[PDB]
């Protein structure tokens, strides 16, 4: 029964999952000042020229884009990572307003929303044995931002009709998440956790650094989804953000001077 809300929202989660108040936990607020520059860490390899989405779905907390995951098509390497990870799935998080939605912050700033582009790791050879495993997943954060529309996301506006309530989903091929990123590929990195029960500490989390810029009318049609499944009294599908947990022992590394 975990959600959003006041009577199940993230202040609650920690009593079926206790790990919520563990020592990676996700997201956190991203200092910049004092994220050192790693000049071992890798230029980041996102090979996406294969993936083959099939199918998006509105799972009553955010809507998944899925991926044929039974080849080494849509992968994620280099940068933090030992290894290859592939991409089964992405999702977002976004706000009620521009001025919140994002899980990680920058400097405290929250941005209007944060895509999550998730990979799990192949020596594993399946996600869920992958999330067994402390070097389990790999998640590739974007920010984003209210500005100019994104070309390569009308595409997932445009079927949210479709998929309004929790449970629906609708056929969603040919998808191409190259259209998700931004110009650049630097980033901050550090070992965390999924950001939903069950909380897993599964995650190596990649932050790229340079938001993308969407229009007020593609985050508003996010804003029109529903938490509640057809027939049930309507609660708008916003605001379905983590806040920022604490830093423990860890350390954030940047990509770039
Ligand atoms: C854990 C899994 C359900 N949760 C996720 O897959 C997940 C993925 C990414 C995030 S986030 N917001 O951190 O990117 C959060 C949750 C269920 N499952 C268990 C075994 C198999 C399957
Ligand atoms: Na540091
Ligand atoms: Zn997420």
């Amino acid at each position: 029964h975990w959600g959003y809300g006041k009577h199940n929202g993230p202040e609650h989660w920690h009593k079926d999952f206790p790990i919520a108040k563990g020592e990676r936990q996700s997201p956190v607020d991203i200092d910049t000042h004092t994220a050192k520059y790693d000049p071992s860490l890798k230029p980041l390899s996102v090979s996406y020229d294969q993936a083959t989405s099939l199918r998006i779905l509105n799972n009553g907390h955010a809507f998944n884009v899925e991926f044929d995951d039974s080849q080494d098509k849509a992968v994620l390497k280099g940068g933090p990572l030992d290894g290859t990870y592939r991409l089964i799935q992405f999702h977002f998080h976004w706000g009620s307003l521009d001025g919140q939605g994002s899980e990680h912050t920058v400097d405290k700033k929250k941005y209007a929303a944060e895509l999550h582009l998730v990979h799990w790791n192949t020596k594993y050879g399946d996600f869920g044995k992958a999330v067994q495993q402390p070097d389990g997943l790999a998640v590739l954060g974007i920010f984003l931002k209210v500005g100019s529309a994104k070309p390569g996301l009308q595409k997932v506006v445009d079927v949210l009709d479709s998929i309004k309530t929790k449970g629906k989903s609708a056929d969603f091929t040919n998808f191409d998440p190259r259209g998700l990123l931004p110009e650049s590929l630097d980033y901050w990195t550090y070992p965390g956790s999924l950001t939903t029960p069950p909380l897993l500490e599964c995650v190596t989390w990649i932050v790229l650094k340079e938001p993308i810029s969407v229009s007020s009318e593609q985050v508003l049609k996010f804003r029109k989804l529903n938490f509640n499944g057809e027939g049930e009294p309507e609660e708008l599908m916003v605001d379905n953000w983590r806040p920022a947990q604490p830093l423990k022992n860890r350390q954030i590394k940047a990509s770039f001077k």
